[PDB]
């Protein structure tokens, strides 16, 4: 069949590294790219093609119990070891990440159909907002 | 409430770069990472949390008509200009990307449940296999 229509999910990717190296793609990009899984959406009408390609990688599951300190390795970010303790302040989830970096933690709360996550390290605060799907 | 269950899709990510810089993540990695958006799935049972975060790049829309030449930049890869021509060879969609790199192109075809994509540059071949979502 010539019918390539569909939403296609990558199951195998062999020698992406060698291909990217032949394109002189820099190491920082390759180190990330080799870890990615792709979704390709193809809309095809005869010889007319529209393709939409999206790269995703799965962050490492984070499981915890409020009130119980746990060891965590921040592999999705800086890959450091922290001792995390999550507690409630009202209905706000508050985490202190004890470790090498000073003043490191986060807090997470809901307002309406939105989730807010503020991450802090030192004098820097990142505010993330999510919408419920 | 103290109920954060749900699938949460990122709407905004303020000062992600500054926070990553405070965590000593390198500039090249930061410049890639700020292009990401996240989906966060939270399964909460009382004070027990299981969280699953997925980061996604949006790449490269590519549209073309078989048999019609088109200039493009390979923005999701090395960002080089190629003049591409896609033709059919049997059921195989064949693309030659004329440009600075020798023997550059790709081939895409369907076998049953699966889409095959072979990328070539020079003496390097990358084979990708996708399955329907």
């Amino acid at each position: 069949t010539r019918d390539q229509n569909g939403t296609w999910e990558m199951e195998s990717n062999e020698n992406f590294e060698g291909y990217m190296k032949a394109l002189d793609i820099d190491f920082a990009t390759r180190k990330i790219a080799v870890r990615l899984t792709q979704t390709k959406v193809i809309d095809q009408d005869g010889d007319n093609f529209k393709t939409k390609t999206t790269s995703t990688f799965r962050n490492y599951d984070v499981d915890f119990t409020v009130g119980v300190e746990f060891d965590a390795y921040t592999k999705s970010l800086d890959n450091r070891h922290v001792k995390a303790l999550v507690t409630w302040e009202g209905d706000v989830l508050v985490c202190v990440q004890k470790g090498e970096k000073e003043n490191r933690g986060w807090k997470q709360w809901i307002e309406g159909d939105k989730l807010y996550l503020e991450l802090t390290c030192g004098d820097q605060v990142c505010r993330q907002v999510f919408k419920k799907k």
